[PDB]
């Protein structure tokens, strides 16, 4: 038995940049109070998990990285009352304290009490959990899933249906949920309306999903690796291009394919020049363009602003715009009442102890979500 | 008396940039097909005009500019139907054909029929109407108000009420309703909100009026001219400040007066370093930055677009958002009912013979808006 006790268990430890993940024991201190700890189940790989290994995202190191998934409460710390061992959960990267500001918008997610802005690598307390060979390892996003167990805040987890399939629902943790919720949350895609999406993995997949849902009668998926192509129109695409095919730049293939620009567009690769050709294609009056990936630490693009002064807008969003406790269960709670799809976005799904090779797969172009098994 | 024939008429002729204009005879040819001669009675000087002057803003030269005007049909050409001689209208700088793909979406303004993304400076058929010492004059924007008569498409001009006040309503031609509409329609401001709006000119002064309209509980006029904040007080803005009075960058100034960020704010001078404040100073998580100014002629900005990933909104218009022939006749009519005024943009008064002087007013920093009469 383990409550209020160290636990070591296995974790993925990120000791330097591009570097492979080191498989090894952790200690996992109990949760103190308003913190609970949970043994893990399912954890997808997401690109900003690569991001991590590439420098792309700037965090503290070492890390035990892993942001989507899904698990079980080993113990709740004093005062917790939204879960209960035995209770599953999904760790929230994106957290919901109902506190702060944009907690009390409407419109906002984007917690006050995230880690993501400024990565401090730790709890809220400013102290972590995880020790490994005598030294401190950082927390990722406050959640750190690429583990055994992990700690999280409160306000960093949401209890799930108890009869729900971790193994699928941990993509409910951020690429789904993010997809899904940037078209139909953040857009506001409409019906009859041509999206165009940028990126065919397992995030814009989920965008494409929510385009269909919303009813858009076009959905002209963009990526370089023409393989990507067959899944997106399995999920909804009515048509797809590969930038490489064509002489002339991508925003201007979409501007004449949509006969003077798309309704919606969405960058869902991480790529400044991408963010610019979304927002240029999309038409020049009513358009609306959403920034979905993550792009390098620190680097600024660059764009002409008539771009906006004709009409257009310009909108980003983390976890697809989700109030995060308040939405993923009832995300869940969609998923068993069959309202949309998990597996088209599930490739390749591999012991725990495979990360690396399940990094290799994504980083080849191979897979969309491999999902690691505990 | 004058229907069918060559109209000769003083004009503003803009010969060449940043030289001051040229009052001169020109020759106003009668309306072809589906055109309308006006005579004018009052315009104002908006900033746009002078970036013409200053090459902020690039069309062909030479050129009669004016945009923001009112006046009285002389005579219409074949096929018009929704004015007549006789009556009082604004011409459109923005038009509004009602058949292309803009004026068909219900949130579109920027009609595909525009003269200001590519200038030309034609009428539609790609001619002109101005001869000056033999030589053809370009429009400007379809409207070329700094004439004594003008010719304009029927697509941009509008049938206003018989009894307006033309040296007052000409301002609903650009100012007026495009800062008006910028706040009410474009950025839909909240009751309760804070707002910053940058710039204090008639444009800025305009939003304000828009964001006190509906409900804002703060409103923050951002101006280097200090000068500039007794009026946007007065209809008003509840705070103002200089960034130049402050040590540290004016978005960390609003961020910390605003508790974490504003509602909304407003780009309303035309500088890229200030749409990239405008932006910044908004919350991270729901602001929502409008830009107003025109830019300098095709220069880029730069931005971290970490910006719009955390959930901000940034957007343009022209023109306020405002359908212009649908709209213009109603905004007139709601001045008439004292919903909105119009005096406080109104700075001097000038016969049209004495626009340079007008122009030299604007410069100096002295006047908001100077109205010329015919
Ligand atoms: N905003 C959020 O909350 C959020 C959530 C999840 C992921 N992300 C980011 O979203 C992005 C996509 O994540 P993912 O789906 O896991 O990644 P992924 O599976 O690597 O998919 C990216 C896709 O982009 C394609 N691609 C690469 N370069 C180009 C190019 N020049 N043009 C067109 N296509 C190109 C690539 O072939 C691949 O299919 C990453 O930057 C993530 O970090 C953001
Ligand atoms: N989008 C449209 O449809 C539209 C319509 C009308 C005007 N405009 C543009 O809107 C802008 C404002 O026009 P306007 O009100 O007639 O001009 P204006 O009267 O010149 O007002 C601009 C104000 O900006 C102030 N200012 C200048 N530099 C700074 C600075 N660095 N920081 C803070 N304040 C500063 C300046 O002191 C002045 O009071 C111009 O760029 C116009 O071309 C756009
Ligand atoms: O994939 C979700 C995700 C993001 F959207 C980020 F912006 C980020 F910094 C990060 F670490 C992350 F995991
Ligand atoms: O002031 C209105 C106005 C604009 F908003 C422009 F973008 C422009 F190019 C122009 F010529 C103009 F007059
Ligand atoms: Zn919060
Ligand atoms: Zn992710
Ligand atoms: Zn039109
Ligand atoms: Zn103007």
């Amino acid at each position: 038995s383990t409550a209020g006790k160290v636990i070591k268990c296995k974790a993925a430890v990120l000791w330097e940049e591009k570097k492979p993940f080191s498989i090894e024991e952790v200690e996992v201190a109990p949760p103190k109070a308003h913190e609970v700890r949970i043994k893990m189940v399912a954890t997808g790989i997401c690109r900003s998990d690569d991001h991590v290994v590439s420098g792309t995202l700037v965090t503290p190191l070492p890390v035990i990285a892993g942001h989507e998934a899904a698990g079980i409460v080993e113990s709740i710390g004093e005062g917790v009352t939204t879960v209960r061992p035995g209770d599953k959960v999904i760790p929230l990267f994106t957290p919901q304290c109902g506190k702060c500001r944009v907690c009390k918008h409407p419109e906002g997610n984007f917690c006050l009490k995230n880690d993501l802005s400024m990565p401090r690598g730790t709890m809220q307390d400013g102290t972590s959990r995880f020790t490994c060979r005598g030294k401190p390892i950082h927390h990722f996003l406050g959640t750190s899933t690429f583990s055994q167990y992990t700690v999280v805040d409160e306000i960093s987890v949401a209890k799930i249906d108890a009869a729900s399939p971790l193994e699928k629902v941990c993509l409910i943790g951020c690429g789904f949920s993010t997809g899904y919720g940037s078209a139909v949350k953040v857009a506001k895609v409409t019906q009859g309306s041509t999206c165009a999406v940028f990126g065919l993995g397992g995030v814009g997949l989920s965008v494409i999903m929510g385009c269909k849902a919303a009813g858009a009668a076009r959905i002209i998926g963009v990526d370089i690796n023409k393989d990507k192509f067959a899944k997106a129109k399995e999920v909804g695409a009515t048509e797809c291009v590969n930038p490489q095919d064509y002489k002339k730049p991508i925003q201007e293939v979409l501007t004449e394919m949509s006969n003077g620009g798309v309704d919606f567009s969405f960058e869902v690769i991480g790529r400044l020049d991408t963010m610019v050709t979304a927002l240029s294609c999309c038409q020049e009056a009513y358009g609306v363009s959403v920034i979905v990936g993550v792009p390098p630490d620190s680097q600024n693009l660059s764009m002409n602003p008539m771009l906006l002064l004709s009409g257009r807008t310009w909108k980003g969003a983390i976890f697809g715009g989700f109030k995060s406790k308040d939405s993923v269960p009832k995300l869940v709670a969609d998923f068993m009442a069959k309202k949309f799809a998990l597996d088209p976005l599930i490739t390749h799904v591999l012991p725990f102890e495979k990360i690396n090779e399940g990094f290799d797969l994504l980083r080849s172009g191979e897979s969309i979500r491999t999902i690691l098994t505990f």
